[PDB]
């Protein structure tokens, strides 16, 4: 599923995420859009044999399984499959998880290098939330 950006924006906001660990809704919005292009099906190998999944590009080394990442861990408890989904609650909590893990938002290499320190907000203006 291809979100819309006030779609994605609005399913985000109801699964709690605006303010979570104090970051307002526009990173998460921005995040997205820079990890998966909205794509909840986006899919992408690293280069240590790990694979990022879904809107928020959750990765297999630490938060799921995938079944071909040996030595990794699974924190969010689910298949990573799950995070693929049309339905953006397991990557909404999993993300909780991650971004309570000690350094906030600057797991996403693509919110640090690109949506931190910028107008934020711009990505949630003109959404009805
Ligand atoms: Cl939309
Ligand atoms: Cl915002
Ligand atoms: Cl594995
Ligand atoms: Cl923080
Ligand atoms: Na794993």
């Amino acid at each position: 599923k291809v979100f819309g950006r006030c779609e994605l924006a609005a399913a985000m906001k109801r699964h709690g995420l605006d303010n979570y660990r104090g970051y307002s809704l526009g990173n998460w919005v921005c995040a997205a859009k820079f990890e998966s292009n909205f794509n909840t099906q986006a899919t992408n190998r690293n280069t240590d044999g790990s694979t990022d999944y879904g809107i928020l590009q959750i990765n297999s080394r630490w938060w799921c399984n995938d079944g071909r990442t040996p030595g990794s861990r699974n924190l969010c408890n689910i298949p990573c499959s799950a995070l693929l989904s049309s339905d953006i609650t397991a990557s909404v909590n999993c993300a909780k998880k991650i971004v309570s893990d000690g350094n906030g938002m600057n797991a996403w290499v693509a919110w640090r290098n690109r949506c931190k320190g910028t107008d934020v907000q711009a990505w949630i203006r003109g959404c009805r939330l």
